[PDB]
C-alpha cells in the first residue's frame, strides 16, 4: 500500500514541517503518493539538496522508524534549543520550526565551539537531515550565532563537507531574507557521524532507521 501525504509534499514531510503530516500512518509502503502542491513543502526559504535522489530512497521501504538521535533535553546544554523558530513556519498561528531539527542559536552572548556525534546502534540504515542557515547581515548571524566567521563541518565514513555559510540580502519569501539549504545522508550501521560548528548549523533532532 503507499504512502498518501497530506499538506504538503515529500520535503516539507520529511523535515516535520509542523502542517505536512501524512494521510497514511504506515511504517512501510510501495511508493508514495504526493500533493496538489509544486513546492516541496520546505517553510523557511532555501534549497533542498539532492532532493531527487532521496525521493528514491524513500520509495519502496520495508522499515521505517523515526528516532530522537539528538534528545533535545539532553544534548545541547551550552547552546539555545527553544528560540530557534520563525514565523516562515507557523503553527497554528504561532511561529514555530521543522519537528525533526533544532535551529540552534546562542545562549547569551556566547556559542561555543559545538562538536557532536552519533554511533548508529540501529542495526540498519539511518537518514539524518540537517540544515545551513545562510543569514541575511552581519547583524543577523551575530545575533543568532555571535561568531562573526562561522563553520559548519558534518563528517561519516561516506561523507564529508565543510560549510561557509554567505551572509546576503536575498529577497523577502515568507518574509525572509536569509536562506537554508537542506541536506541529508545515510549512516551505514556502526559508523559515525560528526557534527562540528561555531553557528549555523540546523542540527538534527530526529533521524530514521530504515530498509528499502
Amino acid at each position: 500500500a503507499p504512502l498518501h501525504l497530506g499538506k504538503c509534499n515529500i520535503a516539507g514531510w520529511i523535515l516535520g514541517n509542523p502542517e505536512c503530516e501524512s494521510l497514511s500512518t504506515a511504517s512501510s509502503w510501495s511508493y508514495i503518493v504526493e500533493t496538489s502542491s509544486s513546492d516541496n513543502g520546505t517553510c523557511y526559504p532555501g534549497d533542498f539538496i539532492d532532493y531527487e535522489e532521496l525521493r528514491e530512497q524513500l520509495s519502496s521501504v520495508s522499515s521505517f522508524e523515526r528516532f530522537e538521535i539528538f534528545p533535545k533535553t539532553s544534548s545541547w546544554p551550552n547552546h539555545d534549543s527553544n528560540k530557534g523558530v520563525t514565523a516562515a513556519c507557523p503553527h497554528a498561528g504561532a511561529k514555530s520550526f521543522y519537528k525533526n531539527l533544532i535551529w540552534l542559536v546562542k545562549k547569551g552572548n556566547s556559542y561555543p565551539k559545538l562538536s557532536k556525534s552519533y554511533i548508529n546502534d540501529k542495526g540498519k540504515e539511518v537518514l539524518v537531515l540537517w540544515g545551513i542557515h545562510h543569514p541575511s547581515t552581519s547583524a543577523d548571524q551575530q545575533s543568532l550565532y555571535q561568531n562573526a566567521d562561522a563553520y559548519v563541518f558534518v563528517g561519516s565514513s561516506r561523507y564529508s563537507k565543510k560549510f561557509k555559510p554567505e551572509i546576503a540580502i536575498r529577497p523577502k519569501v515568507r518574509d525572509q531574507e536569509g536562506r537554508m539549504n537542506y541536506y541529508w545522508t545515510l549512516v551505514e550501521p556502526g559508523d559515525k557521524i560528526t557534527f562540528e560548528a561555531t553557528g549555523n548549523l540546523v542540527v538534527p533532532r530526529y533521524a530514521f532507521a530504515m530498509e528499502r
